[PDB]
């Protein structure tokens, strides 16, 4: 007996009763008699442009391949759905967040950033944790991270972010001297490459880590109230992350471990789950905070705004075909319905125009037209036409031009955006020196046991051994800002390295 | 009021009725509280990329084009259906003609063959005459032409043909001497220019003309006998034929008039059909037929090969989303189902190729999963996956390879390649001096009368009166190998036109 | 001899007079045997998969086609300078000013509006003049109209009126229905429509007709000294237009008649040119103008704002491959350097975006890279990287993330925004009541002559005449809300066309 | 220091020293003022579309990725020549052997085979090692593998061999129950699965293995004498395999072994090389041969079909850009110059089409444009012209159709292919019968020292071993059907892993 991912053919087989087999279509759907021999004029002769069945099936196969996501390539989903368990439509009037027991389906996926499609879960890297809601009044969209901040807060660096994360332009071989570069010139940074160094690092398949929406949001009640908040999904299977000896080892094993783990897990009837909290901040609140409330790289402490809980996450169907439903998902962070808008923060706002973005090029023009991302809880109805790979019926012969006097679709005004005032000149303001270490210091010495403390400083140390030397200073020169036996730790174990 | 095609809206509206309108959403569902106003800061301040209503509507508009058809470009279609009403199982084995009776749902476009999307209906070119048979042996395509013989006998010389028949490369212009010297050097071309400048050049609508499939093709009974045959679908609208002086006004009156007549001919109950015929020829007759029975540029004589009747061709359903419907109409030669299989035709060889080529670019990888696309009638199987843009279940988890052993599947020893032996050199034969006056001849002093061969040569030397005179006498002097007189008519004309 | 167009195919050989024929090669540079004859085996054999030089050509030929632009599909273009004669400096710092007697290369496509690409050019309709400047800080695209204004003045009502300014989704023909419903229902276009119907809606070619920038700008000086402006470009060839009765016969006669008299023109040294000005509006006069300074249906009175000589644009050069230089061309609003901004005219601001969007779709993510896109007379030198098709060099191994300590490109601080102060609510601010009647009374009344009056209503009434009743009603209302008059006489002329 | 692969940004910095760095600009080549800052309305206000220096940058961004090879992702590339040595004259036409010391510049790109974009380097798996020659006859593409035989005889069995070599359609897992019950059921493959399984499962770096053309191929002289050969190159450097031990832990060690190693081996004068050789067999002997010739299971022994020299492959330069040089790079097995063609090798002919075919997906229908690919040692001159990004001129305003009387490109008779009389029916003939053991066992015992054969054992058993049951007696059996104690030493191995 064999485990059931490996047992999936097994299964099938078998859930094929003894009903005979389909036929051997061509794609036009021709029967096809012989497919495992080519013609051929004679048992030696040439190839006959007449076998069609050859072209017809070879041209499909040198096309299966679509450009893979440029970040969170490799990764994995399921599906399942979310629950209400709270009550906080006195925040939000979000459909989703109806009443009570209020069940909303939902799609999942789990994914590193830098690695490819052929590299492994196993590896020190954020997680990503998206979550598509397929809600009455169109798709929510929470494409959330294992971690609550970034390393940067201004979209206008991410692309470079994500660039000394990759490959050499030359080489195409990872290079430290673009991670620690960058990292080092920026230490805004801090806080996260904190996280990531840290325990958290190297999570112990996807279910034992948690969620979070990361961006500050806005909620705005059936009244027109609005106020900030934070969105939080812990794991209920309890945290449990991976020996950097395991992680390393498990590697060049079985690169896939989040893959099957999550898989199997769903297969033998173990379905995980997270709790949906979040944190709320108004208005007046927010004109207080000693910092910036939409800053990225920073935090909400846990005690001056609490969690609230709202609901259960339980993934419990695992994908059919894994190009089809999860290869081609699309999550934009775009797609928020009535009750939830977003803050003025400066890296959320980016994002609201990229996703979208990509998902054309990569995915095509009407790539929500795709199955797993379409908006079937709700009836798309507008005035948009045609496209490329256009299915569905196009709408019809509905009137295509708005306003009209043909009883097209109407807007509902109800749904319109929250007001909210702007004064100021228009202008590129820096956001460079928002304070990178404060919130990284309560965490070093605080969050940290002096047992883990070191160990990361391990980590960290390990890595940044491979970088030049004055590359090296100015990394530890800003641990050092953050506690001087933070960068004392670490150019220690440098200094040895350096023999 | 006034015609079906112009009282569109009004109708679709009056289907309304009593429904309400539809709310407005996003591509992904959500609804929209204002479509006609953007979000800005202040009334007369900046536009804000949080506008993601409006990036929504115009990434879409931005991205309604696909590549239009290299050729065929301007089109009209319609859906109907196929009727047997008469049993030449004894000839073929396509369970199309399985029995008298029989209704095989049918797609189908006309077009023209030069112009390019905004061109004018009512001039002169051949025309096309593409059917679509939805069957349970997939999809057959009889792309079809309103003439049952062509310019040339090469694949290989295609591209260029077309090119001498489109625009200039550098001044985008309609280039007589483009035209006439192709024509000029190739004679093959005389028979199927003769047909052109006819009277039937341009025909009054869509409705008024016949469908040739031109190529021979074969036919193999339930016996795996061998037959050749052409296809001809006749108008039972009879034969009518638009006048010089008028198609040049509704050139610029109504460049979409047959696009007109024909919903309008459907949208009042006045289905247009053509009586689908069929002549057989025997691999003796074959090699005894004075000609190269596969050579395009001929027909097979009625006194010889007598036309046999074998089912009904009823348009009777027009489209509802051109885009989707038409627009997005593919025809693939290759989709023969078995019964029906291709002939040495040079000419038909390369079609085979050349159709699902352009689909793949024109439409994409995927297009067979366009709905019109879709082999409905019959069920896909096998084992091509993935490919840009995929809809349905990419046949969800079942063995991607073959052969297996987990029941997927199979091959269909009963529809195998009807097997033909050739032998002969492997080269490049000439096919040239393949006979380009003989049935010319026939056509010019038999086929028409003086008053249409008066026609005939104006017709002609209007248009190269604008070419190059080298040209000219180039042209003529294929003209008079047709016919002395043939060409001294035209020369006639030519000289007064140099006057 | 016959005009230079003509003539094209002819010059092209005298051009390379004893020069002789290149060797006829595949794609690949593999020198060709006979591309005139299919190898196949035996005189009469199959088509053999070998024979990759006619698959070479026909896949290449397969895939000619790219997407039309989805606006602005059937134009012309050309090449020239761009002169500078009038010191405006003061205003400026836009090196393309930089000094009296600089020249600089321009590229410029002309074109009509909704007609696709097999239509004709004289036909009511606005005209596109995009002209392209290849200065030193990048390309400057002064995407350009034949008229100063427009039919809105909210980008998100341009698909919408596109839309119904295309063919009916179902029919696919012009629906006037369509055309005057929309029209109706948005009385902010009677300026445009008043200006479209009257004697200039068919110009007598390109050469005759003004360009315009239609939108507001923002000029901004060596000081940082700001001021809004509006650009004019004045054919020097003088305003000539077509009489609809010409025009009509030019349709069906000549479509491409734009085309061949520009090309012409140019190749027998009879160099088309415009004269540019300038009109200027300091911030202040802004404040105080009695109407929305942004609004694209209004315009600047001659009278309290004179135009300024800038310079003159000067074509003399003809494209050589049409689809390269010319279809394959790209203009971006978003192409301006520094001394030249845009204003918050929402209608500019939906461009900035839409553009370079389209041409990602149309062309491809590199079309920047196209010969005649690219900005050939600057040195691109950016942290961007890859995206199919890239051509150069991808910038080598330089160092792809910023900021870093390598030497790589720097931002430049003096080319930062000119700075403004906004202040208000976010939200959608409603822009049609608007005064859409003023202007217009004032072009209905002084602008024109009892001749002229007679002739636009009678343009109107020609086309208005095929709305359904109601529609006519709404329409001819909204002419009375300009002037009594201009109601009467349309009406008098629909109850004539109504028998 | 480190080694130059490491020193990558350090030497660009360095050679770009004594200059001043290069402004920033927009891909328009508008100089950027700032590039880490967006625009927004105030220190904590929303983003505006007006920040069209973000939008260019992200669109980009969101476009870098194309799809990887649907085989062979995974890989590393270097230019260098191929030198002639010896004259093989009297055999091949081809001007790339024209002299001895004849300099022909290459291109070559090393890969695995089912591994992904991420995938790690050193891990069983054959190995691509493709050789692009551009000649002044176009371009050869030789592209071969690191063995000379391949797992199938029919080209139609190889999409589906690939899919069984990937991941499961819903677990997406390497699965050994198809890539097993593939083999099983598919015997013909024994010959390469024991060679796959051998100590060269796994070479040490590009540069210890050699290259082989595989196929059978012909030569024409200038005599139209031809003959079929073979091509083999084999290293300078020696052949070195690595321990399954070793590779494992290089697996997560370094991913990116086989680009590190070539990088700097060429990056310190150590450039490898290859000398080619060519098996030689007349049509007679081709005849008298005994299996098929054209077989790719089966190989041409030295013995009575010797190793004749031709030339040396030296490797010299690396890479500037990894993507537009190595990613971009495109082979053609169809592109073969005159002097070189094709052989009736079924396989061989499927790859006729399908290389150039995904090339215009993966790539784009101008693929033959973008640098590295394009023939540039040659002169491109046809009648193909436009097709999307076309860069050039589109061949200018040369007439685009052939014939023509303007001088245009005219084919050359001299390099007319070889014909070969051939003669049979029609039909798609079996090839599942070819002897799957013969020279399988000459391996087994002839060509493998017995200690070779033990771990070759142990290593079907140690993949195999997670196989289902049933599928391990299928295997055995073929692996006994080539030699008893073979299966049985297998079979042992196996009972034992199950514990
Ligand atoms: C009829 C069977 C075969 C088919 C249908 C086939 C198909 C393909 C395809 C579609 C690719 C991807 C091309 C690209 O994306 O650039 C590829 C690449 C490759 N194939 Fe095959 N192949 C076959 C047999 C073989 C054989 C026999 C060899 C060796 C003589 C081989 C060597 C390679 C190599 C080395 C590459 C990588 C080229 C590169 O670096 O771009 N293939 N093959």
């Amino acid at each position: 007996n064999r485990d059931p991912a490996s047992d999936q053919m097994k299964h099938w087989k078998e859930q094929r009763a003894a009903q005979k087999p389909d036929v051997l279509t061509t794609g036009g759907g021709n029967p096809v008699g012989d497919k495992l021999n080519s013609l051929t004029v004679g048992p030696r002769g040439p190839l006959l442009v007449q076998d069609v069945v050859f072209t017809d099936e070879m041209a499909h196969f040198d096309r299966e391949r679509i450009p893979e996501r440029v970040v969170h390539a490799k990764g994995a989903g399921a599906f399942g759905y979310f629950e209400v368990t709270h009550d906080i439509t006195r925040y939000s009037k979000a459909k989703v967040f109806e009443h009570i027991g209020k069940r909303t389906p939902i799609a999942v996926r789990f994914s590193t950033v830098a690695g490819e499609s052929g590299s492994a879960d196993t590896v020190r890297d954020p997680r990503g944790f998206a979550v598509k809601f397929y809600t009455e009044d169109g798709n929510w969209d929470l494409v959330g991270n294992n971690t609550p901040i970034f390393f940067i807060r201004d979209a206008l660096l991410f692309p470079s972010f994500i660039h000394s994360q990759k490959r050499n332009p030359q080489t195409h071989l990872k290079d430290p001297d673009m991670v620690w570069d960058f990292w080092s010139l920026r230490p805004e940074s801090l806080h996260q490459v904190s996280f990531l160094f840290s325990d958290r690092g190297i999570p112990d398949g996807h279910r034992h880590m948690d969620g979070y929406g990361s961006h500050t949001f806005k909620l705005v009640n059936a009244d027109g109230e609005a106020v900030y908040c934070k969105f939080h999904y812990k794991t209920d299977q309890g945290i449990k992350n991976l020996s950097v000896e395991d992680a390393a080892r498990l590697a060049h094993e079985d690169p896939d471990y989040g893959l099957r783990d999550l898989f199997n897990a769903i297969a033998t009837g173990n379905y995980p789950s997270w709790t949906l909290y979040i944190q709320v901040m108004t208005f007046s609140e927010a004109e207080i905070f000693p910092f910036n409330p939409f800053d990225l790289t920073k935090v909400w402490p846990h005690g001056d705004y609490p969690l609230i809980p709202v609901g259960k996450l339980v993934l419990n169907r695992n994908p059919v075909n894994y190009f089809a439903e999860v290869e081609q998902l699309a999550f934009d962070p775009s797609n928020m319905p009535p009750g939830i808008e977003p803050s003025p923060d400066k890296m959320l706002q980016g994002r609201l125009f990229a996703y979208p973005d990509t998902h054309r090029h990569r995915l095509g023009p009407n790539y929500l037209q795709i199955p797993v991302n379409c908006p079937y809880r709700a009836r798309v109805a507008n005035y948009q036409r045609d496209g490329p790979m256009c299915m569905m019926d196009n709408q019809g012969g509905a009137p295509n031009y708005y306003p009209n006097s043909f009883s097209a679709p109407e807007h509902q005004p109800s749904a319109l955006e929250h007001r909210t005032h702007f004064s100021g000149d228009v202008q590129r303001f820096n956001s460079a020196n928002d304070d990178n270490v404060t919130q990284v210091r309560t965490f070093y010495l605080k969050v940290l046991n002096e047992e883990q403390r070191k160990r990361l400083c391990e980590n960290i140390a390990g890595h940044l051994k491979d970088a030049q030397l004055f590359i090296q200073k100015k990394a530890v020169k800003n641990f050092s800002d953050v506690h001087p036996e933070y960068g004392s730790r670490i150019q220690a174990l440098l200094d040895k390295y350096n023999e």
